[PDB]
């Protein structure tokens, strides 16, 4: 698979069905799925799979229900542990397109309350549970029970008003979803639903919430250094 948008296949990538998986840490993998757009080619999107405490936690669906079912089948073959929950990082197809497949499999799903409120308007199925956030961006703990090492942070409006981010405690990894672009990116992607006034502050807030992380994982590029955060913020500075 050679995407028009998104990272290409490299050493360390395992093809499974129509998906690609890459191990990032002993208990963390990146899932990649592709949306084939007529006349344009494939768009890759990345999410995470985390093994913690005898279970698996998923960050983001694939673009489709079938692709998300294939993620669950890869988990069964390679990890063979129950998938306890999924957190999805905003109400757009690349992050929430496969909700029905998670629900059919009995997996509990979580999203920002605002993602769930926007979901139908965005063509998405809402998650079963809503996360809420303090004014400082951190998830209200009672809304995110039994999240293991996942640290869920709402950085403010940016790529969308509802975008959230996830760090993995005890690892070098933080996940910016579609908010963060890589350090060589030429644009901020689709700004159609974006908050151009607050984007730069939201990117910087993500960086400050996860100060230690050296591996920055994002929706449409390979994992990068913290230069992805700095570059995203500087690009966003130009929007205001
Ligand atoms: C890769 C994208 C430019 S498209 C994706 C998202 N768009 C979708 O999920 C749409 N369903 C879509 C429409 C046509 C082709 C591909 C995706 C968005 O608008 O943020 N995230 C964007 C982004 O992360 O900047
Ligand atoms: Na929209
Ligand atoms: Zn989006
Ligand atoms: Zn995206």
């Amino acid at each position: 698979i050679r995407p028009t948008i998104g990272q290409q296949m490299e050493t360390g990538d395992q093809r499974f069905g129509d998906l690609v998986f890459r191990q990032l840490a002993p208990n963390v993998w990146q899932h990649t799925s592709y949306l084939d757009m007529p006349g344009f080619g494939a768009v890759a999107s990345n999410g995470l799979i985390v093994r913690d405490g005898g279970r698996v936690l998923v960050v983001d669906t694939a673009w489709t229900d079938d692709q998300t079912a294939q993620i669950l089948n890869w988990i069964k073959q390679e990890i063979n542990l129950p998938v306890a929950l999924a957190v999805v990082t905003h109400a757009h197809q690349d992050k929430m397109g496969g909700m029905d497949a998670l629900h059919a499999a009995g997996i509990a799903t979580y999203a920002n309350a605002l993602s769930n409120q926007l979901a139908p308007q965005e063509g998405m199925v809402a998650a079963q549970h809503s996360l809420t956030f303090a004014a400082n961006g951190w998830v209200e703990p009672a809304t995110a029970p039994n999240f293991g090492p996942l640290k869920v942070f709402y950085p403010g409006p940016g790529h969308t008003s509802d975008n959230i981010t996830v760090g993995i405690d005890g690892t070098d990894i933080a996940f910016g979803g579609c908010l963060i672009k890589d350090s060589k990116a030429k644009s901020l992607g689709n700004l159609g639903d974006a908050d151009t006034e607050h984007y730069a502050a939201s990117a910087r807030a993500f960086g400050a919430a996860f100060p230690k992380a050296s591996m920055i994982v994002m929706s449409h590029s390979a994992p990068d250094s913290r230069a992805a955060i700095t570059h995203t913020a500087r690009m966003a500075d130009k929007l205001r």
